[PDB]
């Protein structure tokens, strides 16, 4: 019975300045036409997010949890993780990271900087020494950029975000940054979502579908997850990550962050006033990613047994959980969907949107997402992710009439590149401005499972077709609800169709085409859908040469993390 959060009644506030609307750009309005429906949030409407955040929390353990628990922890005893260097950590820090408040920002925490590197010595021998005294943080109002809907009746309230000084967050990766990258997978295999590329994740989610007699799966949502964690389950995690193989060292700091910053501690607003106290998860902490997914996956995988599904496979992703089990009949189906409900509930995690059954694969939405089909050069029938392009394109077109350190448009077309959409649109969109502005060698950063990525566009055809597989290139035959929800949305909001883009395409790729080098290998592999003469396209050469581990290895999202 513990409250998520308590506020003293003074204000969220922001730092920076606030666009609430888009501005007056006219290669915006090249991509969308209907400017009003495009917003983005802020510190203005915190405080209804306060409201929904803000609740009792309910828990109750049994049998399942503590056996399930168990299982967890044989899994982790199994792994070994190392400190990380006061330098190894300081490189794993993204070159805009807040600054410190005391005096140094980003850049001094990356080149070794005299002072930071004594800040940070002194805090991390600090977390040795003291255990219990509450590390203050900072709660600040997400701004994000989303479409205007009234279906829904609206506008969504900004999202929160939780975290620590600088000094404090280079201590989290030197201290934890090894168990968050290997502790996941080790413990839930084949359930833990992050160690899949997009192409994995469709062969995964297919496979699994199809193993099953008659499959039947759901997607459950959580009301508000990071308020449902209690400090009992953020001890709980605690207790996981000690059963790893670590330093004396590592497992005091890891010890006392966790006593004095997750499972909870005081927040000022960016005034330096003192918020409000937390209870429940920290938004931007290390942990939050691991975390959840480890809290996620152990109360869905003993709420699964309360619920007696069959053959149950899980894919776990933070706070996002998708199932997939065999069917015991329509009506068994839904009761024991209620009790999975009841189960989850009782574990502190009651759903926002009651979960439903589903008998068809490419009507179940997980990680903002859904399977589709098209098919290959020889006809054949490929799978793929993909995901309504609404708020990819508001985005998209937010970030073209605005400048935007870290874009996501270029993220959208590594994650959904083999869509319609990301091919016709995003993609013929963006190297039309790159083109116009000669940038098409500059890297820019997008976001990879929350790491930071510089990335440079150049290579797209090498990271796609290793993403996706060369099919993503030559894909056709789109399956009509796809095809028909695209076209719904650009109509929606002024997108030219997929005709006009498909022009534009070629006005592009051949000024692509007419530069040779890197410029040429890309307006061939990307844009050979955009003309009826199509060149036969082979493995790229240097889709090898570059190495891309890192990618998709674990999820670090609010963790501030940034790889090269
Ligand atoms: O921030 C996060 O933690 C994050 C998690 C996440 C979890 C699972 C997932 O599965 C999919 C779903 C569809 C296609 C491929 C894949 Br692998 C994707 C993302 N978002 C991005 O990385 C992200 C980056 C760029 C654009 C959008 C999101
Ligand atoms: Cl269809």
């Amino acid at each position: 019975m513990s409250m998520s959060y308590t506020w003293t009644g003074a204000l969220i506030t922001p730092c920076a300045a606030e666009e609430s609307k888009l501005p007056i750009n006219a290669l915006s309005n090249s991509l969308l036409r209907h400017h009003n429906l495009v917003y983005s949030t802020t510190s203005r409407s915190a405080s209804l997010r306060q409201k929904k955040v803000t609740f009792d929390r309910l828990q109750v353990l049994d049998d399942h949890y503590r056996d399930v628990l168990k299982e967890m922890k044989a899994k982790a005893s199994t792994v070994k993780a190392k400190l990380l260097s006061v330098e190894e950590a300081c490189k794993l820090t993204p070159p805009h990271s807040a600054k410190s408040k005391f005096g140094y920002g980003a850049k001094d925490v990356r080149s070794l900087s005299s002072r930071a590197v004594n800040h940070i010595r002194s805090v991390w021998k600090d977390l040795l020494e003291d255990t219990d005294t509450p590390i203050q943080t900072t709660i600040m109002a997400k701004n994000e950029v989303f479409c205007v809907q009234p279906e829904k009746g609206g506008r969504k309230p900004a999202r929160l975000i939780v975290f620590p000084d600088l000094g404090v967050r280079v201590c989290e990766k030197m201290a934890l940054y090894d168990v968050v990258s290997t502790l996941p997978q080790a413990v839930m295999g084949s359930s833990y979502g992050f160690q899949y590329s997009p192409k994995q994740r469709v062969e995964f989610l297919v496979n699994t579908w199809k193993a099953k007699k008659c499959p039947m799966g759901f997607s459950y949502d959580t009301r508000c997850f990071d308020s449902t964690v209690t400090e009992n389950d953020i001890r709980v995690e605690e207790s996981i990550y000690q059963c790893c193989d670590l330093a004396p060292e590592a497992r005091q700091a890891i010890r006392s962050l966790t006593e004095r910053l997750y499972v909870g501690g005081p927040m000022t607003n960016s005034k330096g006033q003192n918020c409000g106290y937390r209870r429940c998860r920290a938004s931007g902490v290390l942990t939050t990613s691991c975390g959840n997914t480890l809290t996620c996956y152990l109360k869905a995988a003993a709420a699964c047994r309360a619920a007696k599904l069959q053959d149950c496979t899980m894919l776990v992703n933070g706070d996002d959980l998708v199932v997939i089990c065999e069917s015991a009949g329509t009506q068994e189906d839904a009761a024991s969907l209620r009790v999975f409900t009841e189960a989850m509930t009782r574990y502190s995690a009651p759903p926002g949107d009651p979960p439903q059954p589903e008998y068809d694969l490419e009507l179940i939405t997980s990680c903002s997402s859904n399977v589709s089909v098209a098919h290959d050069a020889s006809g054949k029938r490929v799978y793929y992710l993909t995901r309504d392009p609404t708020v990819p394109l508001a985005r998209a077109a937010w970030e073209t009439a605005r400048h935007t350190p870290v874009n996501s448009w270029l993220g959208n077309i590594i994650m959904y590149a083999p869509t319609l959409w990301a091919r016709m649109i995003l993609m013929t969109h963006f190297f039309s401005i790159l083109l116009a502005q000669e940038q098409l060698e500059k890297a820019l950063d997008c976001q990879i499972y929350g790491a930071c990525y510089s990335i440079e566009p150049l290579d797209l055809p090498q990271i796609i077709e290793r993403l996706h597989g060369l099919s993503a290139f030559s894909l056709h035959s789109y399956s009509p609800g796809e095809i028909n929800r695209v076209a719904s949305c650009l109509r929606k909001l002024g997108v030219p169709p997929l005709r006009v883009w498909r022009h534009r395409a070629r006005s592009v790729r051949a000024k692509l085409l007419s530069q040779g080098g890197r410029a040429a290998i890309c307006g061939k592999y990307l844009f050979n859908w955009a003309v009826r003469t199509k060149l036969k396209l082979t493995p790229i050469p240097a889709a090898s040469r570059l190495l891309l581990s890192g990618w998709f290895v674990a999820g670090y999202s609010g963790g501030d993390i940034y790889h090269s």
